[PDB]
C-alpha cells in the first residue's frame, strides 16, 4: 500500500528520547538497515510500512558536498536537517537513476539504516550552508545521517516554512 496512513510523528519522539548527545553514540543508528529490494519496493515492504520511522518527506535542499546530498525533511510532527550519504547518494542513483534533488521536495521519501548525530552552527554552515543562529534556538541541534533512501511521487509536500521545529523544541 501506498496510503500515506502509515505516516506517523517519529521525529519529535526520536530526538527528545535522544536528547543526550554527549552519551548518545555519534554514528548511532535509529532505523533498521534496509535492503535494495526495500528501496526498490518500500511500499510492499512491510517491515517499512509498519514502522513510521522509515517515512519522511522533502521540504527542500541546500546543496550538494563531498558526494553527499544536504536536504531537510519532516514528518507529521517536526522538521529536522538530513544529510544523505556517499553509498546513500550512489544506490539512490543507481535505483532511480536520478539525484537526491531532482524535484523531490514534492514527493514521499523512505529512508534506510539511518542514525542520528548532533552538529553545531558552523558545522551545518560548512555542510548545510546554513548558519543555525536563523533557524534554532541552541547551537547544538540533531541531524539525521542516512544511508538508504528511495523516493516516490506518492504524497504531495508542502515548501519549507521559516520555522524550525526539532531546533525550535529540542
Amino acid at each position: 500500500s501506498t496510503d500515506s496512513v502509515f505516516l506517523q510523528p517519529w521525529i519529535k519522539a526520536l530526538i527528545e528520547d535522544n536528547s543526550e548527545h554527549d552519551q548518545y553514540h555519534p554514528s548511532g543508528h535509529v532505523i533498521p538497515s534496509l535492503t535494495k529490494q526495500d528501496l526498490a519496493l518500500p511500499h510492499m515492504s512491510p517491515t517499512i510500512l509498519t514502522n513510521p520511522c522509515h517515512f519522511a518527506k522533502i521540504t527542500k535542499f541546500y546543496n550538494v558536498c563531498d558526494y553527499k546530498v544536504y536536504a531537510s525533511i519532516r514528518d507529521s510532527s517536526h522538521q529536522i536537517l538530513v544529510e544523505f550519504s556517499q553509498e546513500c547518494v550512489s544506490n539512490f542513483e543507481r535505483t532511480h537513476n536520478c539525484r537526491i534533488t531532482s524535484e523531490t521536495t514534492n514527493c514521499l521519501m523512505i529512508i534506510g539504516d539511518a542514525d542520528l548525530v548532533y552538529v553545531t552552527n558552523s558545522r551545518a554552515m560548512s555542510h548545510f550552508k546554513i548558519s543555525l543562529s536563523n533557524i534554532s534556538s541552541k547551537e547544538i541541534v540533531p541531524v539525521l545521517n542516512v544511508n538508504q533512501a528511495t523516493i516516490f511521487d506518492i504524497d504531495q509536500v508542502g515548501s519549507l516554512s521559516t520555522f524550525p521545529f526539532v531546533y525550535k523544541y529540542l
